[PDB]
């Protein structure tokens, strides 16, 4: 029951967000089902957690068109592309949870 | 100018720490000039920062044997590997800053 993920499909990417329920070992890496999305399109991952966990998560989609990880203050940051942006460009995205 | 790195070698990896002195902005990826390493070995990174700059720098060594990145919490978490640790796994590296 320890993470919940929120996957959410746009015309030029998939948002990819993560939730930690339990408190987590990097064990959980080794368990973890990924969710599986359009890899014709690129991801956005998103969520509160150590940094091992987005950096697992963004290896795990490496082979889409791009990945890019999301910062509060500034949208989402690419970190990694095949195709159609470039590593640092940002994608103009923001998101709320329930106040 | 923005930032440092400094690069310690060890028999199984060579560590990577970074440091940013200014602030930065996400153009800063398509400019950074990463250290080159024993690519037969695995790599551990340590350093504060944005998840953003993790996330590349741990991308950047993805040829390496594995990737692993540093938790004062717990020691060098593996994230992804081609060959020597499996993701997860938890290198016990103790690393220290020191002020200066």
């Amino acid at each position: 029951a320890s993470m919940k993920f929120a996957v959410i499909d746009r015309k030029n990417f998939t948002l990819i967000h993560f939730e930690i329920e339990k408190p987590i070992k990097p064990e959980i890496l080794k368990e973890i089902e990924i969710p599986s999305v359009d890899t014709r399109k690129g991801v956005v991952i998103s969520g509160r957690g150590p940094m091992w966990m987005h950096c697992f998560l963004a290896h795990k989609y490496h082979h889409t068109p791009f990945v890019a990880v999301y910062d509060p203050r500034l949208g989402a940051v690419v970190v990694q592309s095949h195709s159609e942006l470039r590593e640092g460009d940002v994608i103009d995205v923001v998101v709320e949870e329930i106040l």
